[PDB]
């Protein structure tokens, strides 16, 4: 039912999002039953934050996003927002953002050591490979800052001092929509079930951004044979049954990833020995700069090799859009999205959905 449609792969045959979509099973923490007052010192909030890497120039898009997340969820639960940027935030940014929430907002700067390329990266080699990716990649002109963002999301955000006393994060990107009321504390949902990571969308990537990522991953695994988890996603990570040319071009990796612009995650997974050693291996290999290794594939591979797959959750009930893709469930809590419509735009976008592989090899839990 949830398997692949072919005409050539052309997306999902029957999207599970069409099924009546409700809340997860088990105990759920409700706002009407608990102290979630924004300034209460004895609230039901766990140690979690909404986080966003965002520039001053993206303020208007951020405000639209905050309005959706607040209306659908955070106006009831009042978790804090923590904003990150390599430059200082303006007073206008601070005033406008804090005006959209009753929760506390924090404004943080990424340190130089978490943003500047590391010493071992040769900037001439960077510029040469960037010129080639610029020539090859569709609707793409390279910038150093894209690579710095990917590296920051991959290995640095969870080392930031501001997050030291936090265990969970919900990553939010400046220009996104949320469509569905969510009436339970998602952070404590994760905590009570010892969940590691939550996603809404699962996509193929551009193999040109990651050609040596899987080869470098295999080198890391050969050097650290005890790191591979028992409940791993090797079948999903190495699948070639939907788009075999992607898997060939990325040298053994399907390119499939959790679409990391949305994440709800356990910071302590990424801080752990296994994932962080993986990140540092990749950091030394140089592919964050000499290629364009995305934080999405890097997170997805890390989770798929080192996490328990039973602790990774599809948040099917969180209606979500980041252009051009959607997670829109069939629920009366949602509005202004079409249930089960994966994409908006030209029909060639349909094949970018990797959930039929993820659901086969890992599951829909
Ligand atoms: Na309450
Ligand atoms: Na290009």
């Amino acid at each position: 039912s949830h398997g692949p449609s072919f005409i050539e792969y052309n997306g999902m045959k029957r999207d599970p999002l069409l099924d009546p979509t409700g809340e997860p099973e088990g105990h759920l923490w409700r706002a009407d039953d608990n102290d979630y007052a924004p300034n209460s010192a004895h609230s039901a909030r766990t140690n979690a934050a909404l986080i966003s890497l965002v520039r001053n120039e993206e303020l208007e898009d951020l405000i639209s996003t905050m309005k959706d997340l607040e209306r659908t969820w955070n106006s009831k639960f009042n978790y804090p927002w923590i904003f990150f940027n390599d430059k200082p935030f303006t007073e206008e940014f601070k005033k406008r953002t804090q005006a959209e929430t009753k929760a506390k907002c924090y404004y943080e700067q990424v340190p130089k050591e978490h943003w500047d390329p590391p010493e071992w990266i040769n900037m001439e080699l960077f510029r040469e490979s960037a010129a080639i990716l610029t020539e090859q990649k569709i609707q793409y002109s390279d910038k150093l800052s894209y690579h710095q963002m990917c590296r920051w999301n991959s290995g640095m955000f969870y080392k930031h001092p501001a997050l030291k006393n936090y265990k969970y994060y919900w990553r939010v990107e400046p220009k996104v929509q949320f469509f569905c009321n969510v009436d339970y504390d998602v952070f404590r949902f994760m905590e009570d079930r010892n969940l590691t990571y939550g996603f809404t969308i699962n996509l193929f990537d551009d193999p040109k951004t990651v050609p040596t990522l899987w080869p470098e991953t295999k080198k890391f695994l050969a050097a650290n044979p005890s790191y591979l988890s028992s409940n791993n996603m090797m079948g999903w990570l190495t699948d070639d049954s939907l788009r075999p040319d992607h898997t060939e071009a990325a040298n053994g990796y399907s390119t499939c990833h959790f679409w990391s612009n949305f994440e709800i995650g356990d910071l302590d997974f990424f801080r752990g020995e296994q994932y962080d050693a993986y990140f540092n291996h990749l950091d030394r290999a140089g592919g964050f700069f000499y290629e364009r290794w995305g934080d999405a594939p890097v997170h997805s591979i890390g989770l798929g090799l080192f996490a328990d797959a039973a602790k990774v959750h599809w948040f099917r009930d969180i209606g979500y859009n980041h252009i051009p893709y959607y997670n829109c469930p069939n629920s009366p809590k949602c509005s202004k999205c079409t249930p089960g419509q994966f994409y908006a735009g030209a029909p060639f976008l349909a094949k970018e959905d990797c959930r039929p592989s993820y659901f086969k090899h890992v599951g829909m839990h």
